[PDB]
């Protein structure tokens, strides 16, 4: 047997054996995916239309940053991972968002993902990472 604790109260979410750490913030993408290679997790990279709606509703008044890099613009989007996209979200019609670059994604407006160079100011760090205890001495409540 080897079950894990509860590392998802609430922001944090856990699914087939995966959690999500839900955070909030103010930079760029570059900056959520070495927040969470800090010691967090990974980004995201979120690939199941549920996860990402998760986190979309989750975001408030401020978007969250997924687990993508493209290469260069009109390529292809790669996961921070090292993975290639399987599902994507990035708004399809989005008329006058879609001509000005691409590197990173952010998630917002229709509840869902814009694909853009990395000027989408968001206002929320995200990551994932295995679901995980909490000891007595890291950060937990204390309340």
């Amino acid at each position: 047997s080897g079950f894990v604790c509860n590392t998802c109260p609430e922001k944090w979410i856990n699914f087939q054996r995966k959690c999500y750490y839900f955070g909030k913030g103010t930079k760029q993408w570059v900056h959520a995916r070495y927040a969470c290679d800090d010691m967090e997790g990974q980004l995201v990279s979120i690939h199941s239309p549920e996860e990402q709606d998760f986190l979309t509703k989750h975001a408030s008044h401020t978007g969250s940053w997924i687990g993508l890099r493209n290469l260069d613009l009109k390529g292809e989007f790669i996961w921070v991972d090292g993975s290639h996209v399987d599902y994507s979200n990035w708004a399809p019609g989005e008329p006058t968002s879609r001509s000005q670059g691409e590197d990173c994604v952010m998630m917002r407006g229709s509840g869902r993902w814009n694909d853009a160079f990395c000027d989408r100011k968001l206002g929320a760090w995200v990551c994932d990472r295995l679901a995980t205890c909490t000891p007595p001495a890291s950060e937990g409540s204390a309340e």
